[PDB]
């Protein structure tokens, strides 16, 4: 069996494990792949940062990172890149799960380009 | 938020994490605390094996172990106590959840006193 991860939400959406190392994606939705342009066998299990690119702002970078470490709800304008290197503005929203003892469990991630 | 596993199933059931020291449960619906005497505090993040008591057999705690290593379905009676000390034969089906990348997740139990 498995897990229904979308049943913990025609939006782009991600999970990440933060207790993997390097805070993998285990669920990405269809229109995430299709917006990005990779396959799904591409993309699980690696952390979402290969949508960074070769303009993409290094503070903006560090901003999430901490946002993270800070268990918090954020959004952030980044520049991310498609797998044709075409460039867009991605709106992202993080927010972090917890499992019913308290423990963090999942980041959960809701993209849409900036237009 | 706090992550809704029982999306992921009037039974008593258990979930736990095998990728955490121990394999500890991370949930438990109301019909397990009350048929075992415990609160939630109590078991969150413990091993279900505080259900084992004097007169359990060793054999069937080890074929348990076994059939979580094997990662399949599989179900046995086996001796557990609730927290007053009182013995009932527990009926205990077990199961593994996978993530959509095929990665071993959660292990889901369901139980019912047989009688
Ligand atoms: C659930 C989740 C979704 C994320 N989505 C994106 C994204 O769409 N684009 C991006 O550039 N970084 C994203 N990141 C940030 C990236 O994975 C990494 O945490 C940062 O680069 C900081 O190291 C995401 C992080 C998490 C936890
Ligand atoms: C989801 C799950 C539920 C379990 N429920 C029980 C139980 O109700 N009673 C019990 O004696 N052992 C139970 N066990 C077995 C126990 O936690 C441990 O794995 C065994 O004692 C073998 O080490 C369960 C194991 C899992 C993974």
């Amino acid at each position: 069996d498995i897990a229904d991860l979308r049943a913990l939400l025609e939006m782009s959406v991600v999970f990440s494990d933060p207790s993997q190392p390097d805070n993998p994606m285990i669920y990405v939705s269809d229109a995430f792949l299709v917006q990005t342009g990779y396959t799904l066998e591409e993309v699980l299990g690696r952390n979402c940062r290969f949508l960074q690119g070769p303009d993409t702002n290094p503070h903006a970078v560090e901003a999430i990172r901490q946002g993270l470490k800070a268990e918090t709800r954020f959004t952030i304008d980044i520049l991310n890149y498609r797998k044709d290197g075409s460039a867009f503005v991605n709106r992202l929203r993080i927010r972090p799960i917890y499992d019913p003892e308290g423990n963090l469990m999942f980041f959960a991630g809701a993209q849409n380009p900036v237009l």
